[PDB]
This record gives structure tokens, C-alpha cells and sequence, in this order.
């Protein structure tokens, strides 16, 4: 397809971390998610006593300790601490080494979709109560999303491409899609890409909640998230960070790497449509998904699992039904498709990263996680939504997509790596 | 060069928009670098007693009623009114029309550095003194950074690649290359790329205050930003937008479009050194700006004109002067850099895209716009960093540097097109 | 020792904060100790052409408005402009947040040698040409010497107890060693002291200079300040500032605070001998010494590193050496004593708190500072004097010694906390 | 109380000196305060029609001779001789012997608050007139403020702790307070401690004349000081020393002492309010008062005499009032309060020693101190101020406060020895 006719350079995952609602790392949250384990429980970080939300997917007994000394991490907001110890799992999953020979061509790509929001409440009390003379002098080092590629970069010595997307809930699926096209270009040979978020502060549930964008069914957390259910009432907020290592095929061939997946293709569109509520049709997505198949050089036959945005939102989770069923056609009831939203809620920027690396695993265990809450399956959502309880299955082809606030959809085609 | 073996579509600047310190549009804002005119004065819109920086680059008189309805405008932070006028702008002066026929192929990448700092504050304050059902329904769609181009692309009806880019001073830099290579790579046809920025506020002076990054010139806002000047003590925070309508060039060559110049190579490299101050050698700089040679297919000798980074920092500025000598050698002295943020001050996330848009006027009217306040060259900062006036000059080939917060870098090579 | 014996109540230091003629803060002016860099050049900030000494350690580059406004600022003495600036770092430093509920417990000792020596010049000049109604309103409270104290109180919310010393070169070391008595004896939890001076005026230059107590070496400011060396001729005049956050040990452990080092000592003693010029023997100094062992429960074996006095006097220097042999016998040749003064000048009332801050980081970094320009030693001065190049070696314990105007001694006790 | 918890270490007084506008000497002087005499009168020292005030409560007769060679008072400036003398007097008065076998336990802690400034005014001139050159040599050593401190040691051969207090108002309270620490904690069995100040000079009356500090009431001096009298209009400057002998009670057992009082409680506080005026409802004054009486294990109904701060300024006054009606409740009715700066004025750096002194004398006396000129109490100064007349009866406890410039506390609880 279009990739493989842009560049002979094929683009691998030889490396991945995360942190999720559901675990401290990979196989953790991976574990979780093959159970139907919700990660989503009352907030307890904070007294959201007076909030309409007061529960979302916190990471729980994070110890940054594991990855930064205490007098490094005090300087960073959590966004950017998450987004490091991903990148540092990733990197550490991986096996390669930097070296002064390969330091240039080894870049960044970690993004976040609203960065440092608990360091920027702290930093306008201070502000507010003593004036500016009290705001940290690592206020901005310490808060900017750009500051995840840019401290990972130092700690690691990596002197390639260097950058960082805020993109909402495509922020994670741009971070990954471009870094591919950085490798394939042939600007770098590996990239850490991925993303992060913590937005569970006053100023993010509160933010979500004066837009009416969150479930607030305080009552019962784990059952809140219901992507295509009857009676989904909006996103659940939820914390964390996914990482990849994207490598050029023979550099990780070269040295022995362990490759989980190939990355064959990526897509965009915009809706131009509407800020939140995408168009009942999907029309936005159907482009996106085609975009990415034509890119991988696959009919829409070809697909086995799409790991959702599926939000748990009344327009958005109907919206992309219709997106599949008008891209697959009658293969759309052949396929299996799964929000695992429905268990870890709706990490944002960092929702592509961590879900990427769900679809990488799909393929390397031959199963689709399952959507859970799925209990009454609205108006036209009769394709195979895998409810409840995962399905073992042949998975050759897996996409995830992400369609973000403004309208921007992207979706990345992962295929099983033969070796 | 690299980008020429990868693909056959070249990509050309067929508009350019933007909000600076020195006007409210392109014209207005050039005629003022051309003729050294300095757009820093104190600040008015807020009050900054309590600061040790009260002065910065404001956009004076800005009329958001020229592009939205004032409801529009009332639900959005002023990074986004600002990069919405710089894209309108752009369009207008491309001559592009959307239909059915092309919306699929025209895509958007505006990007912020710090984004809707002060609807943040302003919500902050209501949530600290009236709780969290007082903050604004419009909070989050009026603030977070990639809604200029969800709302560029849902005004003008653009369907192709949208997203956003957040990478301190090299935000414009990366958004205009990246989109550079959506379009080479057959993603796109056009894009629209730049960034914006509005982070005058007590969070955005504070902040920069408080790691003491800020020139303190209170009484001589307009000599503040000396770039290379032994008596530089930080950069000047100024605001805007700029830009940039990015074309392959057959689809320009179609529509009869007015084509300024082309983008014929990007660069990019991370120092991995220190979160603030680059090495002393340059030497990330110096990786970037080769990386961006060799994606054009240029001899260091080819270059005329660089725009520089040049913030007025005492460890940034010599980087500069050190990266440009290890790459262009005894061409060093040959090629005029000059940093219009003496002018302007930094724009941050606006900054690499107004500095491509004075890259690329550069080469139209063969003039190096001047580095004012460049009264006493630092030890070894000996080019032609053309000091106080303009210089008219042949200009083949113009060079826009960004290097950002984190060690982040980035190199734009726009060149005279035939 | 005694200390411990009087109270269970231990005190260290969370923060600290300086303006020095090395440095506008602690690591700046630290960098500049280690190098063994000179702070001392001809004074720009008057004409000096008609003095018999014309050179100083400035503060270069000072900005009062990284601390007050404008309008705050043109109130206050660049001496009370200099405590603030130490105090405000200090404080920032320690990361304590003041609150209601221990705004009562936590207090300040500022103080001084000469105060407001710069306004009381201006305000004569007013009063002579003008008379006494073109004095300043704010004459008095913007010059006496508790006002450091008040302003930081004032600015800070500090309810506890607030005073000011005024005892010439060991102003800064009482204030520091009665602010833990203060902590120790259960009078508050938390003492910001130290001590600042601005003595380079007409006045102070001018009056020193009749007094015959200064360097003349113009020709070469650099070398003027050399203690224990034969050719040394007076001390060098010096501005700046120093502050500690002296903090209850159990109260610093509650909050995290980051700890440097522990005051486990203090010692006072008077010469009752000369105005100017000790006795030849020391012996005061040796019973302040002595009594600040005692008081630390440290025989003179454990102590590895002594900040002097050493303020390139030939009197005072002597007096010093016979003081440490004295004390220490045989051990006075195994300690390394260096006097930073050979860098700093003499920083009279902010001598001892800038000098408390190097002993404190002598334990932090295991080196000790040298004594520059300490080229040809005078009769007796065989010890180590850390001559020319820092010395790396092991510091458990490090004393700082103050022998000021009137034979007023001080001396503390810092040793290292295991944490 | 605390101050019994931390030491087994009691503290008494033993001797007291005195320089006041009253007299020469302690019992001169108290002669004058138990007559309700006034010090206050023009000055005469110097000429004053240029300044708003032209009285204050000078020292009158004092013969530095009876003290030190006329050689040795030539160099010193009068706040230096006015605490010696106070200090030699004390010493004197104690009965104490100064030997080998006790000077390393005898210290000595003499503040000021303002210090040398005759001098200062005398050499700046000189500077000003004719050069830095033309200084005199004495300048240093004979005005800065520990050299009461260290000419009394030198004097008297006491090798103890030694130092100085500067904190205006409270100056003379921090350094017997603090001098009282030190026996109790051990590092001295005998300290001589108090304040002088002699602040009667251009700068001195000009100065607190700009900050309109003083009372003008030039026609009628010995009626200007009426402490929470309703036409108060300022403090009155004056001038003298006060020292105290604080001993060990072993120590002034073992040598057969006459002990005047203990000295039980120390307490302080800071306001943090403002440079000048307090709280209007005392609030630092309270906290400070409770400190010392929680120092010294009393109940507020267990206190009979307070020598009130009483200045004579407007805030100052109705602050006291309200901090001991806090304090005592139902006792504020019962307990005696007076000024006795009614009839010395404001001593500053002096006055806390002076009425300690006072204090101390009332307690060996039997009998409150009168605030003379209290005419018209002001709203709510409705206590037993012992208004004109001095009055006998039983005290057991008596405080001294002092609320000095930039709200700087302290307070002195003194008991009958048994």
C-alpha cells in the first residue's frame, strides 16, 4: 500500500510499557484486561465531595521511585512522570542499547492530550494567595507537555527526533503513526512513542463535568463505562501512560530484537463537523479507517480486531458502528471489535498508546479483550462488540482508532510479523 | 537530497498569516522588522507590581470581530483567537477554494507551547473561590491545544490530517515540517501550519520569572532583547500566531496559485543535555541544522540567510554562534543570521512560524531584516548577525532555527522557487 | 553534652539562602568558594578617589524585585533589601508552608553589625543642606536593624519570636546559635536566621579606614585579603547576606523536609581584653571552642573542618592559630581550618551566617574550602590551612568560629545527619 | 512553668542601675516616679526651632567622671557611656566581687536601639565638610551598639557570654529575657544585662519627627506623654540606661546576695501586622503575655502589676488595653496597670531595662507606679491604669511588655522572692 510504496524501510514493536487503571506495567494491566477487570473506583487522591463526578481510573501504588530518584520526580508533574516510567519500561522491554553509534538515530514522540494540570492548580494557588514570587522555578520545566521526550531524552542520551502531540484522545495514535513515518522517512531507526495523562485533578473533573462529558454513575464506578450501551451517560476520566519502541525491520533483525508486531499503516481525517459530538454517520471515521487500510495495503476483508475509541458516549459510540459497518460491509459482522475502555476508562492522551499496545497483544495471544457493560446493545450495535468475556480467535490484522475532540481521527493498522 | 529521493511532490508556500508584536497581519508586522522597529512595551492588560518582569511583545488592537462572531469568540482562549486569524489569513492570501472536490486533501497543523493559560487561571480562580460546578462549560473546548485546528477545520470545512504539535520554540518549526512531509509524503495536498501563543498572564510571567528566564529591563523594554549582546540577561515573552498555507506543488501550479517559495528541507535533533540550557558547543543545533542541509540537497556554501533561535539568553545565543561556525566553517562568515526576536521577542509556540514567514519574505525582497540592540557583540559572536539595519542581499536559500525547551530542535530550509 | 542534656528537642537546617560577593545565591556563591575565586574589585557603586581604600566585596547584579516591588523596595536599606533576599531564599528553600496553624511556632533573628549605614549618610546630607523636615518618612523603620526581622515577619506571617543581634563579626553566629537555643527550649519549631550588612558607604569605608582596620592594597584587591599570610595588612570590607531555616528535628521529619546538617552546639566566651586587637594567646577563643565542644558532647579529636575567624588582621590571625593548637593539641594537625574570608572579604554582621552556610555545605559536598593567597605563612601558622586548592576529605564535624569588635566569641557546632 | 521545667536554674535580680530623665540613679529616679514627677522638658543640648518638636527627657548632670577617666569617655559616644554607667551601678549595687575563680560565668548582654548616632551626625559632617579622611579614628569602636558590651567586660574583666540586642522598644526586655536564659541554661551564673539609648540629635527628633512619631505639644512638655488619655498625639523621645544583675540562686545564696525579685516568665511574640502600628485588638500583645505567663506557671489571676508599653500613640495605647482584657477577662479589672513613660517618656532601646527596674521596685515597694496625665480615658480604657497618683497595695507578680517597631513582643514576669 501506500506505506510499503513510500519506503522499503518496514517499522516493528520490539518494545512496550504502560501504566493503566489495571496495572504497574504490561503483562499487569494485559492480565486485568483478558479477566474483564474494571480499573475504575471512586477517587480517593482527592475529596470530590463537592464534584457531580467523584470516581474515574486512577494508576494505583505508583512508585516513581522505581524509575527517578525522589528529588528528580519532585520537580515533574505526574503526567510526565507516568509518561517516563512507560518509556522506560518500553526501552528496558526492548534490549537495545544506545551507544555513541546509534544515539542520533534512536528519537521521541510522547505526547499528552492536557499535560500538567495538577502542577498548574498547585502553581495558580500559590499564585493567587502569595503572588507570583511563590510559583515553582520548575513550574514550566516540570509541567509543558514537551517536557516527557525532552527529560526521557536526557536520562537515555537519545539525540534523535524530538517531540510531542496534543491531540485529545488521538494523541497517542498521531505520537505512534508519525514516529513510524520518522523511521520509514529514514530521520531516525527507533523511536519511543506513545503518551500520557493525569487529568484527575479539580480543574480535569471539574473541567469534564461543567461540559456534562463524564458518566457521573458515582453510585456503581466499574459498571460507569458501557461503550454502546443503552444506557452509557458519558466517559469515565482515567490516568496512566503507554510507551512503544518503533524500530526499523532489519535494525532490530540485526541485533537479535524480539518483535511483537509490524505497524503496516496509519490514517487521518478530520470530521469538520461538530467539537464534541461527531455526525451520526461517522463519516469522519469511515475516511480515517479507509486511509489506514489503503496505507497498509489491505481490503477491508483483511481486518480480524479494532480495538474502539468507544468512549461510552451517545453520539460518539454510535457514530463509529456506523464507520465500520459502511467501511467492512457485510465482513463488518465477521470481525470482532472491543472498547476496552469499557475496563480502564478513557485515558486521553494516553488512551492510543496504551490501547496500541492492546492490539499488539491481541495478536501476539490470539484473542480480543472484551467489551464489559455491554449488557443492552443500543440501536444497530448487532457486530460481534465481543461483550463480556474475551474471544479467543485468529487475529492477523488489528486496528485502533481514536477520534478526538475538534474531529481528528486517526486509526493504526498493527499485522502479526512472521519469524 | 534526502526529501527529494523520497518523493517527487515538492511542496511550495502559497499564503502566510499573522498576529505579532509589530502588527495584525504580515505587511504591517514586516514593515516594522525591516525598519528595526521594536514591538515591546509594558504590559496593560493585567497589572505586575508583584513581578520582576512588567513588559513583554502584546498584540495592540486585535479585532477578533474581522474573523468570528463575538459569541464564537466568547467560549475561546486568545491562543485560539489568535491562531484562527493567522489560518484565515493564510487562506485568504493562498486564494484557495474548498469544495466537495479538495476538503478530503487539505488538512490543518497549528500548535501552542503552552496553550489557554489564562482561561486556565481565570477557571482555577472560580474553582478555588466557588467550587468546581462554577467552572465554564466552554472550559476544556476553549483551552486545550489542539482547537485551532479542530475549529480552523470545522470553520473552513477541512477533512485532511488534524492535529497539533506542542513543542516550546520549536512548536511553529515542527508543525510547518511535519506538515512539509504529509504533503511529500501524499497524506495531504495542502495544509495549513503554524502555531500561537498567549501566555501573558501571572501563571505565564510568573513561571518564566520564577526560573529567572526573563530579561528584567523594565525601564528599557525596547533594548530588553539583545540577542548576542554581552549585556543580555533573557528572553522578552511576547504573543501572536503565524501561518503558513504549505502545497504540492502541481496542485499549486493547477489553480494558478501565487507560490512565495519552496520548503525544500527539515531537520530535527534533541541535544539530550539539559532541560534549559543548551551545551556550550552547540552541538545538537549543529546536528539539526546538517540534518536539514542534507534533506535539501544543500552545500553549507549555498546558504544565505538565517533566521536564528537568538532568545537573548547568555548559554542559548552562544550555542548558536558555535553550531553555525562547526557547520558552515569559513562559510560562517559569508551567510547573514540575524534573531527578529529583537524585534518581536519570543512568540514560544508562535515563534518558528513567524520566523519562517520572515524567512521566506526574506527571500522574496532579498533583505536580511536586522538583529537590533546588538550594540556589543559577546566574546566569538563575530559573523554578520546583521547589527541594527537591514542588509539587502542576494537570498537563494533562508534558514529558520527553533531550539526548544528539553533540548528540542528543529530547522526549516525554504528556498527561492523556479 | 550540655546541649543535649537541657533539651531533647534537636535542631537542623532545612534551608538556606545568601547574597555574597561571590554570588546573588548559596550555589553560585558555593561554585565560586570551591574554585577559589576572589568576590573582591575596586568599588563602582561610588567614588572612592579621596578614600584610602577603594575596593570591596560587592553583590554584583543584586535585583530587589525578584523579592519586593519597586515602591516595597525604595523604603528599605540595601542592608534590610539584603536579609530579605537571604531570608525569602532560605524559606523557599526549606519548602515549609506557613499556615495558621504554625504561623505562632515559627520565628526570625536577623541582624547586623551597622545597619542602615547608607540611609543614615542620605538622611544627614537632607538634614545639613535642607534640615529636618527633608528627612525620609521612612528613615528610621526602613534603617534600625530589628526591621530585617519585622519586614520578614511582616511579609511572611511569623508570629514567633523576633529579635535582632548587633555583636560585629559574630552577629550572624549568636543570631544562629540563640535561634536554636530558642528551638531547643520549646519557644518556637522554626527560626529563619542569619545576618546581613551594607557597610560600603563614605561613612563605613571612610570609618573603618580612619580606624587603620583596612587593606590598602589597590593596586591589587584580589590578593589584599590574606589571612595567616605575613604580608597580610587589615580586612577587606564585604556586603551580602545569609539566612538558615533552623528547624526541631521531629517536626522537619514530619514534613519531609530534605535535612543538610545538625547544630548540635554553641559556645560564647568574652576576651575582656582589647577593643580591637585579642590577646596574643587566643585564649578567649579557645574557651568559646572549648565551651562549644562541651555543649556538642565532641571531644576536639572528632572535629575535622574549622571555618575561621581568620579576617587577614595581624593580630586576630595569631591569636586564631594559638586558639586551635591550644584547643586541639596534637589534632590541630590533623582538622584542615581555612578561612573563606581569603574570598568573601569580611561580611562583618552576615560574616557568620554566609560561613554558617559553607560549614553546613563543607558537610554536605566532604570538601573543605580553601584559604586563597595564603602564599608565604607567618611565624606558628604550620596547621593546615587548606592553602590556595579545595581539599577534598572526610567532614563528620565542622566548626565556624566569629571574633568580633569588643573580644565577643562565638563558635558553632554543624555535624553531619544520618538520614 | 516552662521556664522551671527545662533547668532547676533560678534566676533572681541582685543589683539595678539607672540613668533616667528622672534621676542619676535608681532611687532618685523612683523617688520621682512614686512623686508622679514629669522628666520631660525643652532641650536644651541643642537648638530646635526648625523641628515640630523641641522637648524630650534628656539626662541632666550626668558626670561621665564619676564613671571613667575624662581619656576614656573622649572616644565613646554618649549611648556607650549611659550603659556603662547604668551597668557600673548594677554591679555596684550587687555586691559581687569579679575574680579568677568566676569571671569565665560573669556575661553581660547592654542593647540599643538606635546607638551611636550623635556620633554618626558628628562624622558624616566631617565626611561631607571635609573627607573621609577627616573621620575620626574612634569612629567605629566608640558607636557601634555591643560596645557597651564589650568596653563593660574589658572594664570589669567579665569573660562570659557577650553580646547585643537591638529591637527598639523591646530591646532592653529581649536582653534581660535573654541573658536570663542563658543562667538557666547554664552557660552563666551572673549576667549584667539592659539597654541605653541617648537618640537626642538631629537625626533622632527629625526622624521619628518625619514618621509624625512624637508629640508636638511644645507649650506644655511635661503634659505630651498621656498614655490612653482621648489627646495623646505621640510618643516622647528620651534618653538614659537601665542594667540589671540576673544571677543563679545557688550562686547569689552561696555569697549571701540581697535578691530584690526573681524573674519567673519570658515570653514573646511578633505581631506581623505592620512596621509601626499594632493590631487594633492586640492580638501579638496577648501571645505574648500568655507566653510569659505559661513561662512562669501563673495563672492571668495571679498577676497584680503590669508596667504597660503605654507610649502614647494613638494605635499603640487601645491595643494593650484590648490584648490585656483578652489575657485576664474578669481579672483585667482587678490587676493594676500603669505607664510609667507618662513621666520619663519613650527610652526605646533603654525603656525595657528602665521598667523592669520599675517593676522590680514595685514588688520591693508594695505600690503600682501612677500613669500621670490621664485625664480623659480614651473609648474603652476603662482598667485600673492607676491614673495620677501612685498607689499602694499587695503585688506578688508583676509584668513589664515592650511592643517594639516592626511588631517585634516581649514580656517579663517578675515574682517576690520567698
Amino acid at each position: 500500500g501506500h506505506m510499503a510504496s513510500m519506503s522499503r524501510r518496514r517499522v516493528v514493536i520490539t518494545g512496550m510499557g504502560m501504566l493503566s487503571p489495571l496495572g504497574l506495567d504490561v503483562p499487569s494491566s494485559w492480565e486485568g484486561i483478558l479477566a474483564g477487570r474494571s480499573g475504575i473506583a471512586p477517587i480517593e487522591h482527592m475529596d470530590l465531595s463537592a464534584y457531580s463526578t467523584r470516581f474515574g481510573g486512577s494508576v494505583k501504588g505508583f512508585n516513581v521511585e522505581e524509575y527517578l530518584s525522589a528529588k528528580e520526580a519532585r520537580k515533574l508533574d505526574l503526567f510526565i512522570q507516568y509518561g517516563l516510567a512507560a518509556s522506560f519500561q518500553a526501552v528496558r522491554d526492548s534490549g537495545l542499547e544506545v551507544t555513541d553509534a546509534n544515539r542520533e538515530r534512536i528519537g521521541v514522540s510522547m505526547g499528552s492530550g492536557i499535560g500538567g494540570l495538577t502542577n498548574i492548580e498547585n502553581n495558580c494557588r500559590s499564585l493567587f494567595e502569595q503572588g507570583p514570587r511563590r510559583i515553582s522555578p520548575f513550574f514550566v520545566p516540570g509541567s509543558i507537555i514537551n517536557m516527557v521526550s525532552g527529560f526521557l531524552s536526557i536520562h537515555l542520551g537519545l539525540q534523535g527526533p524530538n517531540y510531542a502531540l496534543t491531540t485529545a484522545a488521538t494523541t497517542g495514535t498521531h505520537s505512534i503513526g508519525m514516529a513510524a513515518r520518522n523511521i520509514a522517512y529514514g530521520e531516525a531507526d527507533v523511536m519511543v512513542a506513545g503518551g500520557s495523562e493525569m487529568a484527575a485533578c479539580g480543574l480535569g473533573l471539574g473541567g469534564f463535568g461543567a461540559a456534562r462529558a463524564l458518566s457521573t454513575r458515582n453510585d456503581e464506578p466499574t459498571r460507569a463505562s458501557r461503550p454502546w450501551d443503552r444506557d452509557r451517560d458519558g466517559f469515565v476520566l482515567s490516568d496512566g501512560s503507554g510507551a512503544l519502541v518503533l524500530e526499523e525491520l532489519e535494525h532490530a533483525r540485526a541485533r537479535g530484537a524480539r518483535i511483537y508486531a509490524e505497524l503496516v499503516g496509519f490514517g487521518m481525517s478530520g470530521d469538520a463537523f461538530h467539537m464534541t459530538a461527531p455526525p451520526e454517520d461517522g463519516a469522519g471515521a469511515a475516511r480515517c479507517m479507509k486511509n489506514a487500510l489503503r496505507d497498509a495495503g489491505l481490503d477491508p476483508r483483511q481486518v480480524d480486531y479494532i480495538n474502539a475509541h468507544g468512549t461510552s458516549t451517545p453520539a460518539g459510540d454510535i457514530a463509529e458502528i456506523a464507520a465500520v459497518k459502511s467501511v467492512f460491509g457485510e465482513h463488518a459482522h465477521a470481525l470482532s471489535m472491543s472498547s476496552t475502555k469499557s475496563m480502564t476508562g478513557h485515558l486521553l492522551g494516553a488512551a492510543g498508546a496504551v490501547e496500541a499496545i492492546f492490539s499488539v497483544l491481541a495478536l501476539r495471544d490470539q484473542v480480543a479483550p472484551p467489551t464489559i457493560n455491554l449488557d443492552n446493545p443500543d440501536e444497530g450495535c448487532d457486530l460481534d462488540l465481543v461483550a463480556h468475556e474475551a474471544k479467543p480467535r485468529k487475529i492477523d490484522v488489528a486496528l485502533s482508532n481514536s477520534f478526538g475532540f475538534g474531529g481528528t481521527n486517526g486509526t493504526l493498522v498493527f499485522r502479526r510479523f512472521a519469524d
